[PDB]
């Protein structure tokens, strides 16, 4: 009824057609929504080998759907020891590494979830297709995630900026809501898991104590913690705030992976207007040793950040 | 869960793979499909200008999601008095010829209904990109109808043969459930509105007299006759029997036009095994004049259209 | 998002708490409903050894709600030879009559098909309650039909007239569509299989030669057979006509079953204002000896049932 | 197609006759299935001079509905100043407390947000209902939540315990999930808003942290604060843990609502073996002067509640 009806496809395609493109691409992300789809599905009545299950049914429909579109040619998933690296006859330029269901296995208490995902280009003559074409997270082309919430959203970032798209549940289609969005400069919210850090964090601490009770002119930051970077990364898009989990333990901090959850997470917020640190890196030009290497972030709008680095550089 | 999740896409895909093409076919199915997915849905709850609205509805959703796929260039409906140029930037190598929701307004009696479609292509340098590009149906490079009754079905014809893809409508995705389908050689049921057509029909009287009350050793045929060209030519490529519409007032006899009816319809049947024939003349082959010409059009099981044919050569 | 919808549920109590006491009908058609929703998805999802098989799991689903809506004791399906006599602690007043799917014997082609229910109320007393509280005739408490086709109908048939309702697929209700249809006069239409009846056709025969060889200036009948009794029994609902069942070879002739195919459906067109004979008899007056006793039918318009009854008298 | 669903009228019924006469919970829980359904769907696609608008029209919704299960007299809104008085010829038993789209105010950040219901019986007779039957506390008969996240959960907290239902969203039910849900002693996550708290909140510091820092070789507690309260409260009912809301400077020091916000829950909680303290006295105990109070609700894994209240005899 919508008839300049904006599909995610349509968009997608107009795009190439500037870039003076191939298709690969679109054949990708029209495979990916199918595999996004499906999730979401899977998701929507969940409760009607095992016990983890559903992250696993989701990795092999992402792989099984990537590999289809002659489009890909590695692959890396949380769930895969080492990189797939796709079959001759089906490969294509591009190179995804993706999480396939973040928060799965906390989803009984229907927390938000989602799948995220990077997108590269193999630049190389031949090493034939290989794992080590896994570079550093500015290089990428397209990344984003898929939220699994009251409704569901592929926000879709790529070099001309971010967009949000919904799955119209009635035509299984995922039209363009919102547009180009950029992430406010500032904003009164701060997320950071507050037990177990608090008695292991770095200047976290300071940056925390100083968002409680502030000394200049103010009133405090409201804290949200929800526990899926899906969720509390996209809240953070849409309001403004800040994200944080660097958690000391394990030094090779983080818990979160850094190709597929540190990278698109924090390549979006970039290409929104956000900045994305390691506090003492920046993350999107760390350059990777392993494809399941783990990295801290702090991620959301710039100023805030700005902040807890401003208290990280006169500290260790 | 199905993860050799054969979508249309997927299918459409690996087949130009093995023409060495272009995209367009691909992309243009896609777009076909979303104005189905969201056509399907107009109607599921259809009953919760003005009189009319609905086929034009859908008009406009196929005119509009055939021009965004850049495969397009000259289109033709029932609802359009001339054919429609696709813009110079939007333009791409194909032409579709296409009835957006035959049986439009006959709807409220829940009956099935259907979009019916053909497609052809440019051969020529230029007129620029003219409706003279309207040419015999044997010509046709993809051909078929989306069905919308207890499922929805988009029944595909090509080059290779005839496939059968229902909507799931949990993933909002077409999904090959029936595969390189042929029509029974023969079988027990005929269609053709038996009213009026008794006083008016030609050797089709006997015909039918012989199918009700048979001479040779036999046991009478089944009549059925729904009045939605999509309902009638489905069953009849599911179970096997004979459609006719040839009704003698008009002429340029029938009712249904020959590009977006005639030529679909047939196309899939021959494609699929069965005959298609104007009696005295073969549908496909009749070359057309008008871009809105009317056939008459006689359909099915090849036996049983040999039978009316070998009735009407030893008659006038 | 719009705030006031006259589910099924809501418009049977208001009509019913003017009524009020053990007026069960409401938890009874709310049970209905469920297992007319449930078979819908199941059908339009059939696609994506078996002589018969989801037509028994209808059955199956049926006679389960029945039974857990504490309002039920004698059920009929076509099915199950003898009638099921609910047991002590789930008992209620009435006494239902079903055709779980009419047509699932067609679903390949995706005709049109129904559920057909009849109840009744236990009359005589604690029988316990097993055949003679199931065999009245023109005493339908309220009886009705589901017809899945491009959507969902359920035409409910009541003391106070005819309704109908359509299952919104988005919110999963019977939405109130028409408030209290009522059948025209004569319609334009007639539904008869003239193929394996017009050679054993009785008295019928000068009625459809009326019907197409129009006998003054009138013009012609126009032929429709969907071939599935929902579909063409509410397409006459809708545009008039007269739909018939007079099969001799099936001898009293008629395939349909009275206590469910014949007798929901008298009811329906009787409360519009339309007639049911057998030709000889009413159809509603007929006593039942058997549960799956067959019957014919001839049923329509007013003024054209009675133009064949009165050919009826003059002939036999 | 799997033939016996556990709906949650089923369910509700079959508890219910075994107690019967004017029990009207069904059709009261049955038409509240009705708006949160309509609900669900609307929250699912709405991104597909407004400061509040969604929240209102599912006021409005949830009102119609519950006048027209004849089974209300009194109803109690979060929008509406007044309790709204129904109307004598559609009057029934009950009182009904309803808050229907807590986190209508973070619906853009797609966070999970739900209706929370508390149903009264009217007492006091003829008044004829205004006010004073709404006005109990532990009185409740029934009450619980919807939470639209993932998917729609229907949590029902009745006489007889808790239970669990979730939106089959293909056959338009609510199926039971969980049986007699019972709340972890003690949990391992505490929920409270440490931001704008932090400083203001009062005996409650010690009791964070002793849940951050850990007064032996005990593990830390994690933090989790979604900031819905159907999200934190359901969260807490299954890996148990702590929920608060001290507010000070909102102060009786919640911003919760006792009749619709914090009885819905407390009486959840406490049918699933779970406290629900104000911390001096237990919130099911306080009694109503206003409709709208205000007050503080403590609530979680019952070892937990009582560490807190330990401390907090120490306390104040
Ligand atoms: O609850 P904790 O352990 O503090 O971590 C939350 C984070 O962990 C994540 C990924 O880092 O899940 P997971 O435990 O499955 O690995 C996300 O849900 C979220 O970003
Ligand atoms: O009912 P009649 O007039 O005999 O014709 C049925 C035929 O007409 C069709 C098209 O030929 O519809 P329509 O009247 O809208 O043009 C189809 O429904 C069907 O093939
Ligand atoms: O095709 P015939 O045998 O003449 O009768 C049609 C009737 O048969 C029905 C039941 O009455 O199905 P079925 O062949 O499976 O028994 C309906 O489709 C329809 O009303
Ligand atoms: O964020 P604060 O104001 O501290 O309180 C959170 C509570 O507020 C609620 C209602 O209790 O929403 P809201 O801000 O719209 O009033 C819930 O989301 C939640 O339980």
């Amino acid at each position: 009824f919508d008839t300049n009806i904006v599909t995610l496809t349509r968009f997608v395609m107009e795009q190439g057609r500037k870039a003076r493109g191939t298709g690969e691409m679109t054949q990708l992300l029209n495979s990916l929504c199918t595999a996004v789809k499906a999730i979401s599905t899977a998701v929507r009545k969940a409760g009607i080998d095992q016990v983890k299950k559903l992250d696993v049914l989701s990795n092999d429909l992402v792989i099984n759907v990537l590999k289809s579109s002659f489009a890909t040619c590695v692959l890396v998933t949380e769930e895969d020891k080492n990189a797939i690296i796709v079959e001759p006859e089906k490969r294509g330029k591009y190179v995804v590494c993706f999480d396939p269901l973040d928060g799965s296995s906390n989803i009984d208490c229907l927390v938000s979830i989602g799948t995220i995902f990077g997108i590269y280009r193999k630049n190389s003559t031949d090493e034939p297709s290989e794992k080590d074409a896994l570079q550093p997270g500015r290089n990428l082309v397209a990344a984003g995630y898929a939220l699994y919430g009251s409704a569901t959203m592929l926000v879709l970032a790529m070099v001309n900026g971010v967009n949000c798209f919904m799955l119209d549940p009635a035509i299984g289609e995922f039209i363009l809501v919102d547009r180009n969005v950029k992430i406010k400069k500032k904003g009164s919210i701060y997320s950071i898991n507050e037990g177990y850090a608090k008695e292991f964090d770095p200047a976290i601490t300071e940056y925390i104590q100083r968002k409680k009770f502030p000394p200049d002119n103010s009133a405090p930051y409201g804290a949200r913690y929800v526990g899926s970077m899906v969720a509390d990364v996209h809240r953070t898009l849409v309001y403004g705030g800040i994200f944080m989990y660097p958690a000391n333990k394990k030094s090779p901090k983080g818990k979160l992976r850094l190709l597929y959850e540190c990278n698109p997470m924090a390549y979006v917020m970039e290409k929104a207007g956000g900045l994305a640190t390691t506090g003492k890196e920046a993350v999107l030009d760390i350059v990777p040793t392993d494809i399941h290497q783990r990295a801290p972030i702090i991620l959301g709008s710039p100023e805030d950040v700005t902040e807890l680095l401003e208290i990280y550089q006169k500290h260790a």
